[PDB]
């Protein structure tokens, strides 16, 4: 049922994007395996969902069309945030 084992987990870590044409999407949710499982689906997402970072303390997902390796995306550190990246997508 849950998703979230198709993902490289990134401890402690965030994307930031620099490139103002990148799009992103986000959401309050309960658990890291609802963002992991809307992630995958991409069923509510106007695009391919290829990672996403769970805000651990507000429970917010963040879900993005490009992961650590996309142009303009920068990686940050913070205690607070875990990254995901799809491994359909990686390398």
């Amino acid at each position: 049922r849950n998703t979230i084992h198709e993902f490289k987990k990134s401890a402690k870590t965030t994307l930031i994007k620099i490139d103002p044409a990148l799009k992103i999407k986000t959401k309050k949710v309960n658990t890291a395996d609802q963002c992991a499982n809307r992630c995958t689906r991409n069923k509510g997402l106007p695009f391919t969902c290829k990672a996403f970072v769970f805000d651990k303390a507000r429970k917010q997902c963040l879900w993005f069309p490009f992961n650590s390796m996309s142009s303009g995306v920068k990686k940050e550190f913070g205690h607070e945030f875990d990254l995901y990246e799809n491994k359909d997508y990686i390398r």
